């Protein structure tokens, strides 16, 4: 999925995501997209947030992603943890602890067909993930990050 999913990434404070989502979805989307983060009470506050910012969003069974399909519900919160149809946008709104996780991920834009987006919101606590997500990139073709690919943390393997 890495080489065939757009792939694209900010450098953040902990503090600056929240802010960041938002000016993302006020951009506008294809619904349904899917925002990953690494703990479930995690799930359950930024999808509160999201229905307060006057979005339909789901936490995370076959109910859900019903709505999600019937274009019901646009956004899906979700941590790590069934079967999704092909989302235009995917959000890591935490970064995965492993690269085998992220590449999972990025892999819900879908098998073919349209690339997709998937957004990853890096700071300084994924350090250790750096090097393999900065080759996850440099092997994208359909992807563009000297932020990251210059970044000291990337340099080498964890």
């Amino acid at each position: 999925p890495h080489e065939r999913v757009e792939q694209k990434v900010f450098l953040m404070s902990e503090s600056e995501k929240r802010k960041k989502l938002l000016a993302i979805l006020e951009q506008g989307f294809d619904p349904p997209i899917i925002i990953f983060v690494n703990q479930k009470k995690g799930c359950d506050v930024l999808a509160k947030s999201l229905e307060k910012m006057g979005y339909n969003a789901c936490t995370l069974r076959e109910f859900a992603l019903s709505n999600l399909k019937a274009g019901a519900k646009d956004i899906l919160v979700a941590t790590d943890v069934i079967d999704i149809q092909d989302v235009s946008m995917v959000v890591n709104y935490d970064m995965a602890k492993n690269i085998e996780d992220y590449i999972h991920r990025i892999g819900r834009t879908g098998r073919a067909g349209k690339s997709g987006v998937a957004i990853t919101f890096l700071t300084k606590e994924d350090s250790a993930v750096f090097y393999e997500l900065k080759q996850a990139i440099l092997e994208s073709p359909v992807s563009s990050p000297p932020e990251l690919a210059n970044h000291p943390d990337a340099q080498h393997k964890p």
